[PDB]
């Protein structure tokens, strides 16, 4: 077992009581999990509830409160300015100043799931050791219930999508990031492939958070022993044969026979897409969601996205010879 701390961003709403309880309802050990909530803001009431956890947690606060000068397109925007102050400040605290090696990072927005814990517990060895890793995270970008299955809370997936909403990270990486950190738009910045760099992130089937106060991600409530299951079938190696073998192997069909349920007794298949244009509107018939950032589908893996479709596993995926993200896919 290793000690890995969760970040919590804060800054102006009293409702981080809410993140903060069921983190500390679920958290398994103080020691293996120590809470750090980064207030910004200087929003007094928030400081009185966090300040009332006592000892439970550890609260630093954000020093520079002052504006910040946007460039001349982010009038609208200072406040992305803000939140990427806050993060690059946190970060720095937690991997220099507490020295931490790794952090798992949540807003004050978000609830866990009960086996939260048990999950990045299980999933930081496999990202300290496969270089292909640059995060694991909670999140499932069309976990909606009728989009997930039930019956399988443990399985895992990859996926070339950052979902930050609840992610862990290597110190590492943070020395990587830190020095080209951006003025506003953090989450995109790193979604770009300058940043990427290739790289994918762990995601379940069933998120480990759900948001609160997007909406619609069902949150896992079957306490799922991930330390005690074999996650070897993550390994890129595994999982790029594996996992491929079993997308291209299933049979193909048409996207509106997959909207009208034909053919029930295929249990799992392919609705292949094309270009841009097909992938938009097959994610819009199966009520997948169909933005992209950086070319990158949500949940995506070598442009494939996976999800249940009225009880069929369905994988919405490009021609096999797919070769790389086309950022112009927007
Ligand atoms: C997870 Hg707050």
């Amino acid at each position: 077992l290793a000690v890995i701390p969760i970040l919590v961003i804060a800054c102006d709403r009293s409702t981080v009581r809410r993140c903060l309880d069921k983190l500390l309802h679920y958290r398994p050990s103080a020691e293996l999990f120590p809470i750090i909530v980064s207030q910004d803001c200087g929003h007094e009431e928030t400081a009185q509830v966090i300040a009332s956890y006592g000892s439970a947690v550890t609260h630093i606060r954000q020093p520079d409160l002052s504006n910040i000068a946007v460039q001349p397109d982010h009038r609208k925007f200072q406040g992305y300015y803000k939140i990427a102050r806050h993060y690059r400040w946190a970060l720095g605290q937690i991997f220099h100043n507490f020295n931490y090696p790794a952090a798992v990072v949540v807003e004050d927005d978000l609830e866990v799931a009960p086996d939260f814990f048990e999950y990045f517990q299980a999933t930081y060895p496999l990202l300290k050791a496969d270089p292909s890793l640059w995060c694991v995270s909670a999140w499932n970008d069309n976990g909606k219930e009728q989009m997930v299955d039930s019956s399988k809370p443990e399985l895992l997936y990859r996926t070339d999508f950052f979902p930050g909403l609840g992610w862990l990270l290597l110190a590492e990486l943070w020395a990587e990031l830190e020095p080209k950190w951006p003025k506003a738009f953090w989450d995109d910045w790193m979604r770009r492939p300058e940043q990427r760099k290739g790289r994918a992130c762990v995601r379940p089937e069933i998120s480990r958070t759900m948001t609160f106060g997007l909406k619609f991600i069902k949150l896992n409530q079957q306490f799922v022993p991930f330390t005690q299951l074999d996650l070897s079938y993550l390994q890129q190696e595994a999982y790029d044969r594996d996992f491929l073998a079993r997308v291209y192997g299933a049979p193909q069909l048409q996207v509106e026979k997959v909207r009208t349920n034909d053919r029930k007794e295929l249990g799992e298949v392919r609705v292949q897409y094309t270009g841009r244009d097909s992938f938009k509107a097959f994610a819009k018939a199966l009520g997948v969601m169909d933005d992209l950032k950086s070319g990158v589908p949500r949940a995506g893996y070598r442009g494939i996205v996976t999800f249940l479709f009225r009880g069929r596993r369905v994988h919405l995926a490009p021609p096999q010879t797919w070769d790389g993200y086309d950022p112009s896919w927007t």
